[PDB]
């Protein structure tokens, strides 16, 4: 039977959860996607030869840390967490979030990857250098993307799911 994969999208408000997300489901970039949604989608893929389905949770909408919540995201296997290259506070939100996933996960492996995306901007506030730095502390990967281009988009989810895969390894 195909392994089932539960990934969760994290990130600012505006950096790309949603588009990144569609690129991956539908192939098509989405501007106007409603940032409130949060939604979950299923998609079969072959990575290294091996099928398995993704269930995707695009975070959305702001809301406190509450303890039904927790255990709502506990169920997440593993985790993307997406700044904006020209966001500085997203790119600083990323260690709150990952430090909210060790504490449900009561675990410090947990298979998270660092995307900057927005990657075709030229406006970027965030250096690749900060971003690699920050990844290699963490022992986690990091992919720069474009929802809006496509680059990096399979690369990102992909990396996610081998991630989970060494974990359960
Ligand atoms: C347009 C607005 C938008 O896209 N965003 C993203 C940001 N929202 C959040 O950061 C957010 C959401 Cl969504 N839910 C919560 C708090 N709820 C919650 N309770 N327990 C947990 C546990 C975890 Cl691990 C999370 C993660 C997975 C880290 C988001 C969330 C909760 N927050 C802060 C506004
Ligand atoms: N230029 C560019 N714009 C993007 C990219 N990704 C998303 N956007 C735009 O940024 C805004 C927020 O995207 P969205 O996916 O809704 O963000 P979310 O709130 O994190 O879901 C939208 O206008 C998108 O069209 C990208 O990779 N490059
Ligand atoms: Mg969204």
């Amino acid at each position: 039977s195909m392994t089932e994969y539960k990934l969760v999208v994290v990130g600012a408000c505006g950096v790309g959860k949603s588009a990144l997300t569609i690129q991956l489901i539908q192939n098509h970039f989405v501007d106007e996607y409603d940032p409130t949604i949060e939604d979950s989608y299923r998609k079969q893929v072959v990575i290294d030869g091996e099928t398995s389905l993704l269930d995707i949770l695009d975070t959305a909408g702001q809301e406190e840390y509450s303890a039904m919540r927790d255990q709502y995201m506990r169920t997440g296997e593993g985790f993307l967490l997406v700044f904006a290259i020209n966001n500085t506070k997203s790119f600083e939100d990323i260690h709150h979030y990952r430090e909210q996933i060790k504490r449900v996960k009561d675990s410090e492996d947990v298979p998270m990857v660092l995307v900057g995306n927005k990657s075709d901007l030229p406006s970027r506030t965030v250096d690749t250098k900060q971003a690699q730095d920050l990844a290699r502390s963490y022992g986690i990967p990091f992919i720069e993307t474009s929802a809006k281009t496509r680059q990096g988009v399979d690369d990102a989810f992909y990396t996610l799911v081998r991630e989970i895969r060494k974990h359960k390894e």
